[PDB]
């Protein structure tokens, strides 16, 4: 078995490899990628998103969110406080304000132990899940807006047509900005690239190990999991390294820099935190493989998780039986 420790793999694909997005995945995987439940691939040098970043700042972040915490430094849960619209340019004034901008510090690491030090006493402002893309149309390779649609792969794959789309979103973050741990929607895949700015560090379960991460917790957030028998998919919870080393959760981290993809993997779970202003686009994705990990998917039905027009067809096909109590929540 190819990685068998679940490590975090980085790739450096060249032009010629760089063509062909489902081929890569999939040689990815064949080098046991998917084990870690994270990747990240380096483009070729000669590969560009866009020409500049110059005439951005008018893109607006309709509802910008203030991630207020409560708990302990290692063991909170954060809630979303909707604040009044803002430009891209008034947000990344913002960020660099005295109040919310990056401290000084000596690497990542010292950045990071300050980030779980501290992130509970501040309440960053996310812009989150803005419908968009900053990829060049004429971007031919790796354009998260021209990806094959998770519909057609069900199609291909199954036979059944449905209705729904698949786009882009984009993120805006500023120091302290936190992603809770989650799975994607149906345990799809993610993809996510960096376009510009500060760093993202992320942390991940191995997809072997992730009832380890849901039983911890169950432990550690016990009104929350007699609300929800899937409470995770709110994306409001947050653990610590040194909180998951303590309990014996295999897990890995790895800091993304601007230039740089990160894929997430069916059924691995991740987190992470923004270093400072930064700006990145996702969009989740599937292959033949997920079809299993969509099948198995845990859902929300308490009704707080919420999600996609496009996610009601998933689950009608295949959960049937989830669909009904799935869809009252929806409802
Ligand atoms: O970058 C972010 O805030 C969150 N993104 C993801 O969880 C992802 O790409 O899967
Ligand atoms: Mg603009
Ligand atoms: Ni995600
Ligand atoms: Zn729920």
């Amino acid at each position: 078995a190819q990685n068998p420790n679940c490590n975090i793999m980085i790739f450096h694909p060249t032009k010629e490899e760089f063509n062909d997005f489902d081929k890569y995945i999939a040689y990815m995987e064949s080098q046991g990628a998917h084990r870690a439940g994270l990747a990240k691939i380096i483009p070729p040098k000669e590969w560009k998103a866009r020409e500049t970043y110059d005439n951005i700042s008018e893109i607006l972040i309709a509802t910008p969110l203030q991630q207020v915490a409560s708990g302990r430094a290692g063991v909170f849960t954060q809630y979303h406080k909707k604040k009044k619209a803002m430009t891209v340019g008034e947000y990344r004034h913002l960020a660099n304000s005295k109040k919310y901008q990056t401290p000084p510090h000596q690497n990542f690491e010292d950045l990071e132990r300050k980030y779980w030090k501290n992130r509970i006493y501040n309440s960053p402002i996310y812009g989150a899940d803005i419908s968009g893309s900053l990829f060049d149309e004429n971007t031919k390779q790796w354009n998260l807006g021209h990806l094959g649609t998770i519909q057609d792969l069900l199609e291909k794959e199954c036979g059944v047509v449905i209705e729904g789309v698949n786009t882009p979103y984009l993120y805006f973050g500023m120091w302290k900005t936190t992603f809770a741990w989650h799975t994607e929607d149906m345990d799809l895949y993610s993809i996510n690239y960096l376009h510009l700015g500060e760093p993202k560090t992320w942390y991940v379960v191995p997809p072997e190990h992730g009832q380890r991460l849901e039983r911890l917790a169950r432990e550690l957030f016990p009104g929350s999991s007699r609300g929800c028998g899937a409470f995770l998919r709110h994306k409001v919870a947050l653990i610590s390294p040194t909180v998951l080393k303590e309990n014996g959760i295999p897990f890995n981290r790895i800091t993304q820099e601007a230039g740089e993809f990160m894929v997430t993997f069916p059924y691995g779970y991740h987190a992470g935190f923004n270093h400072g202003f930064n700006c990145a686009e996702a969009i989740n994705f599937a292959t033949p493989r997920w079809i299993d990990y969509g099948k198995m998917a845990s859902q929300c039905s308490c009704g707080e998780a919420r999600v996609t027009f496009s996610m009601d067809a998933f689950v009608r096909i295949l959960q049937p039986e989830r669909y009904d109590l799935w869809k009252r929540g929806q409802d």
